[PDB]
């Protein structure tokens, strides 16, 4: 029973031509859960972010009609949303409780299977306690509802950071682990266009020559840090990105990890953000002339460069390798960011959804079992 939780970004519907992604585009057999991001808070209540969203919620749910075991969740928060609304949400019990009772009604009305909470990020003791009370109250009310109610309990999940420093600052790990059904660790964005050296978005292992700090910026170390802090392995869903992060090189002849960079790489035609590329945009980049693909055998991920453009990403081989690591460590499953950025049209020349397919096939047969795993 390894789980596969796939994020669906609302704004993917706004991309041009082939990029355009709609709930209909979702293969309902790929993922065990689809998490729709993001709803918002208005007057401290769970509400639809845009008036056009309600029809989208309807479309995402009802994927179910095509796979009745598929769970559909709604996410609130995200990076843009910030910390202040969550702080104000949890500032008093009545607001908090009323948010809780209405969220349940909101969710039951749309027939969602549960709520994903993405506070980015709690920081400091007051936030730490507030995040715990919020999760504690959602969880208990979800249960209480299932009993005073008819059906199966609403699911509760949260996206959490990979940075070991963010973990200490924001997360009472053992406490949140009691209330969450799934802990979705964001094991990506380790490097990017905010830095002035080239580095990979989501390296599995570090370079042997890495500084003790750079060694921590990896999928492997992050996931292990979550375990070390008390997260139950069966609830830990390790984040898998279907995008890459790109750089403009200072010097075309310097293209190795650590090479000087002036900023992000040229935007992809569909995601329109320098420094960022969806997987189908990567494939386009790779078929340009003279683009050299490299396999980093220490980090265990690919990257590619052509003239002053450099991109670090995940492909079939790196994701499969990650699944092998995953099973060996014994984690409960994966989280995918995001389903709309995998090559859902099969324009890379392999199949449709080649990234998620590759992970799914490599996960076939895996059963998660807890056992003593040393310190």
């Amino acid at each position: 029973e390894p789980q596969v939780l796939c994020y669906l970004t609302s704004w993917s519907s706004k991309r041009p031509s082939a990029g355009r992604f709609m709930p209909e585009n979702v293969d309902p057999t790929l993922c065990t859960h689809v998490i729709y991001a993001f709803a918002t808070l208005k007057d401290h209540k769970l509400t639809e972010a845009d008036e056009k969203d309600a029809d989208m919620y309807d479309k995402v749910v009802a994927l179910r009609e095509k796979n009745p075991n598929l769970k559909i969740l709604l996410a609130i928060g995200g990076w843009a949303f910030g910390s202040t609304p969550f702080k104000e949400l949890t500032s008093n019990v009545f607001r908090m409780n009323q948010f809780v009772y209405e969220a349940i009604e909101f969710l039951r009305d749309y027939q969602f299977n549960g709520l994903d909470v993405d506070w980015e990020y709690p920081r400091g003791a007051d936030d730490r306690a507030a995040f715990v009370s919020l999760l504690k109250e959602l969880r208990l009310a979800f249960e209480g509802e299932a009993k005073t109610s008819g059906q199966p309990r609403l699911l509760l999940t949260a996206a959490v950071p990979a940075s070991f420093e963010a973990i200490a600052a924001g997360y009472d790990v053992p406490e949140i682990s009691k209330y969450l059904d799934f802990i979705n660790v964001m094991t990506y964005d380790f490097h990017g266009q905010w830095e002035r050296q080239v580095g990979h978005n989501s390296p599995l292992f570090p370079l042997e020559s890495a500084t003790s700090y750079q060694k921590k910026l990896t999928v492997d170390y992050s996931a292990r840090e979550w375990v070390r802090q008390g997260a139950p392995k069966e609830k830990l869903m390790i984040g898998m990105p279907t995008y890459g992060r790109s750089f403009t090189l200072i010097n075309d002849t310097q293209f190795d990890i650590g090479a000087p960079a002036s900023g992000g790489g040229q935007a992809g035609r569909f995601t329109n953000e320098a420094g960022f590329m969806s997987y189908y945009e990567i494939c386009e980049f790779l078929r340009e002339d003279n683009t050299t693909l490299v396999w980093d055998n220490e980090q265990m991920v690919p990257f590619a460069y052509r003239e002053d453009q450099w991109v670090g990403f995940d492909d079939e081989r790196s994701l499969k390798t990650k699944m092998a690591w995953l099973k060996e460590e014994g984690f409960g499953g994966i989280m995918v960011w995001s389903v709309d950025m995998d090559d859902f049209r099969g324009s890379c020349g392999t199949g449709k959804y080649p990234l998620i397919t590759a992970m799914k096939q490599e996960l076939s047969g895996y059963k998660v079992k807890l056992e003593y795993d040393g310190p």
